[PDB]
């Protein structure tokens, strides 16, 4: 029996030079994921509503103009809800389909539910529409070196993530509760006797809750420690060689501490099962979490922009691009 699911444990970066990180750090444009990728999500889109929709045609929109061969799925399914039997589609795009193994990046495209309330309504701005918009932007941004491209990337835009009520086992995480257990189920790569999709996810980073100011990311788990660190350096060199805006080591995002617990997320169906996990989620959470201002006006530009730059380095690294 082969043990390439045993690959990702030995992974190594492929490491790029100071001129290579000023190249990226270029290559990257804030106002243009701000407006072509970012405000047509700011939109309400929880499930089933014509914000859903509009949101996943948007996605799948911005990934088809790309050139890197990207296949596109949109796994729609069932599932019971405090209201009843309801649709749900998560969004995955894939490069390599057959590339046993996959590094992912994910986040949550629907909007958590609310009446609207004094004519305002919830649009989510770090959860997660700007998290789907970096995706995005690394996408657009790193197009023409994920065109050169048995490791591979693929993302994923999980729908349901928000309770339609407040927080419960059953409610909430449907679109990750759902393709984790179709994924660990499914045969990977074609063909394969005893090994599935989850044994091909090397390791899954989760975005959620980024856009705020100055966000704090603790590393959760021991079994990507070692990538949390690489974040570490990447944000530190990008740092060093001034390729960061308003930015400070003593305040820096990626901090010298784990945190205990753990925090419910989409990464928890995954996690569940076995899947490395780099949950990129700041500890304590933006203080508008669940309120109407998560909206554009308290979103921090610059901060955005730094971690586009970070999550960029550490993918290109990652894939030895
Ligand atoms: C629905 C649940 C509670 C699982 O997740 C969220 O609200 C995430 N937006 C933020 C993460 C969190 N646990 O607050
Ligand atoms: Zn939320």
């Amino acid at each position: 029996a082969s043990a390439w699911p045993e690959e990702k444990n030995y992974h190594q970066p492929a490491i790029l030079n100071s001129s290579a990180l000023r190249q990226i750090a270029e290559g990257t444009s804030i106002s243009e994921m701000w407006q072509n990728d970012l405000q047509p999500l700011l939109i309400e889109r929880y499930p089933g509503s014509p914000g859903s929709y509009a949101a996943r045609q948007h996605i799948m929109q911005r990934i088809q103009r790309l050139q890197a061969d990207w296949v596109l799925e949109i796994d729609t399914f069932l599932s019971q809800t405090p209201y009843g039997y309801r649709s749900f589609s998560n969004i995955i795009s894939t490069l390599n389909p057959t590339a046993k193994r996959h590094l992912v990046l994910a986040c949550h495209y629907d909007s958590k539910y609310f009446s609207h309330w004094n004519n305002r309504v919830f649009v989510g701005a770090t959860d997660s529409a700007v998290p789907c918009a970096m995706m995005l932007e690394l996408a657009r941004a790193l197009d023409k070196k994920l065109l050169s491209l048995d490791l591979s990337l693929q993302l994923i835009f999980f729908d349901g993530q928000e309770a339609f009520l407040h927080w419960s086992p059953q409610d909430s995480l449907y679109g990750s509760r759902h393709l984790a257990a179709k994924m660990a189920s499914t045969p990977h790569p074609p063909g394969a006797r005893g090994t599935s999709q989850l044994h091909g996810m090397d390791l899954l980073v989760l975005l959620d809750l980024i856009g705020a100011p100055n966000p704090t990311f603790p590393n959760f788990f021991p079994n990507s420690a070692r990538w949390f660190e690489r974040l570490q350096a990447i944000e530190h060199e990008l740092h060093e060689l001034g390729l960061l805006k308003d930015h400070s080591l003593e305040g820096r995002y990626f901090q010298n501490y784990s945190y205990g617990g753990v925090i419910q997320d989409d990464h928890i169906p995954f996690l569940r099962r076995g899947v490395p996990v780099l949950h990129l989620i700041p500890s304590p959470f933006p203080e508008v979490w669940h309120t109407m201002d998560d909206n554009e006006e308290n979103l921090d530009e610059s901060t955005i922009d730094n971690l586009n730059k970070i999550l960029q380095v550490f993918v290109l690294e990652y894939l030895h691009l």
